[PDB]
């Protein structure tokens, strides 16, 4: 049973209660239910809570359902709205679906099972469209970096292009590349930042975990994906440390050269926690692998000079 | 009215079937040709022989239960999803729920159907199958690209990398033949690796040494410009190329230049040998991306040469 936020927008307190009772009868999910009796507040709750689905009464005191959809501006998001219409007004349902709704229900004909089916579909379909959009953007990033590696030997340009595009794609506060010194200490080679996190470049913090251990887990590929340093169960030493650079969410991907650990591709969220998705993690492993190709390429260019 | 959609209705009631067809008339947006079957066996035959855009399936047929039917449906490999809409009697929603886990896209309740609801349900099933297809292909091409990147990162033998590109590309594309063309210093050319299917007679061991097009007619190939022929007889080609292509039984031709540094190293070639083929953007962009990776692969092998 996963969690779902469902927003009900209907001016009849009883219908809201009816729908609320119906959604609880769903074994597949646990629903957090938000309510509004007016369109304007519906819009406000929508904008503040990003609910997974919206049950929308076509006839509200302030807005008709069509006006509500038109007052919605949504990356490139899709609206998980189910229009609720009265029997006989199906023509509204059709023009609502052409305006962005995912499905509709007939008020007096609604059953719990039908409600589940509607919510499932609106959510699944928006998820498909969201995933497809993410696949397209993720492909642009990978191809753009592939392009760079084919067009140049220089690291400063490839790493830079990498750091920027991932920050753009992920909408992260910070992305940078951390490089290990021979004495297993670290420095930030490149960076790209949003002004919500206290900088790290030029202000170097000395950790003792990489000098002492050398990162054998990172050599053999270990990645860390911390959604929120306060709920992941880290030690008090680590939590307090990250709080001083305002890192709230942490994603770290090792960069490998030869059979050795060259450095780290690092993503930060500094304002709020962030649950890193499988697609995003997979993107970074891939880029890191391309960086390995770049580094290797640059070293073969160094070796070829000396000859 | 020109028919835009083919719908297969599988239901043992001739009256309900005609009823649904009339409902479909109320959709001004589309024109429906309806195939009808009263039995599972005939439904399956009609499905397999005529490839309808969507299916309305009665959960209870005289010979097969709706679930048993879905299990006998095999979908083409370029559209692996079943655009089936289950029709169940009320109270039997639970059977329909198990159908959507078995591949149906949606369901309807027998006595509750309205013309608009039928339209939207058919609309939805076709759009969702299309979304699911697009997402499915994005995942496959990313795997292909990610697999070649890995190989390059591992510094594996290039001919093995070339092999992998050639094989995996033909599978993803359902193409009759894919191969890699390599230029000799004297601007001729030979076929290094290949992947060929039923409809196509192979070309690899009988390579004709072509003229110096790379100097003037590969002006575009040096500058990275690709050729994408849907049908060699309508592309406006000269007799020499047309006759040449016909001697290899090429009907559709997609060729992508392979670059090493900024020089024309060779060509990635895709062929359809049976029928003409309109090459789609996803397919072309995949090929360009692979072409660039082979370019990066070629660079890795040359840099290891002096060293
Ligand atoms: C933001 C700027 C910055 C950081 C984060 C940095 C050090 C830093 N310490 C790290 C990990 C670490 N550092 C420590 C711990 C310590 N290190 C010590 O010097 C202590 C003795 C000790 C506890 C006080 C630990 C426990 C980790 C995490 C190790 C793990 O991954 O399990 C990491 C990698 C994981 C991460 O990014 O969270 C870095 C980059 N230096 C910097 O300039
Ligand atoms: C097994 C397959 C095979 C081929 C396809 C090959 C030759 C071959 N000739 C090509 C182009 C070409 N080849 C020719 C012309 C000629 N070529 C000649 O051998 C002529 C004597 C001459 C006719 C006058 C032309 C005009 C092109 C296309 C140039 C362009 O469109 O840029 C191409 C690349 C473009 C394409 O195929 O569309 C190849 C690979 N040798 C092979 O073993
Ligand atoms: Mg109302
Ligand atoms: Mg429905
Ligand atoms: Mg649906
Ligand atoms: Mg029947």
């Amino acid at each position: 049973q996963t969690s779902r936020v469902l927003l009900i927008i209907d001016d009849s307190p009883e219908d809201r209660e009816l729908y609320r009772r119906y959604l609880l009868r769903d074994r597949d999910h646990s629903y957090t239910v938000l309510e509004a009796g007016l369109g304007r507040r519906g819009l406000e709750l929508w904008q503040q809570h990003h609910p997974d689905a919206v049950l929308l009464d076509y006839r509200l005191p302030d807005l008709d359902g069509l006006e509500f959809l038109a007052k919605l501006q949504p990356q490139q998001p899709y609206l998980p709205v189910i229009m609720i219409t009265g029997q006989g007004n199906e023509a509204i349902a059709v023009q609502a679906m052409k305006a962005g709704a995912q499905d509709y229900l007939v008020k007096e004909q609604i059953t719990p099972e039908e409600l589940h089916l509607a919510v499932n579909g609106a959510i699944e379909t928006v998820h498909l469209r969201t995933q497809l959009h993410q696949r397209i953007e993720r492909e642009r990033v990978v191809s753009q970096i592939t392009q760079k590696i084919h067009q140049t030997l220089d690291l400063e340009e490839i790493l830079q292009t990498t750091v920027t595009e991932v920050r753009q794609f992920l909408q992260a506060d910070r992305v940078f590349v951390y490089r290990f010194q021979p004495d297993f200490s670290g420095i930030v080679v490149l960076e790209s930042v949003g002004d919500n996190c206290v900088p790290v470049i030029d202000a170097q913090v000395e950790d003792q975990y990489f000098v002492e251990t050398r990162g054998e887990d990172y050599r053999q590929g270990r990645i860390q994906a911390v959604a929120d340093i306060y709920t992941a169960g880290l030690t008090e030493c680590h939590v307090n440390l990250l709080a001083q650079f305002h890192i709230r969410a942490n994603l770290v991907v090792p960069i490998l050269h030869a059979d050795a650990l060259w450095g780290l591709l690092v993503v930060n969220q500094c304002s709020a926690p962030r649950q890193w998705q499988p697609l995003e993690i997979d993107l970074l492993k891939e880029l890191a692998t391309q960086l390995g190709i770049a580094l290797q390429q640059a070293e073969l260019y160094q070796q070829a000079l000396e000859h």
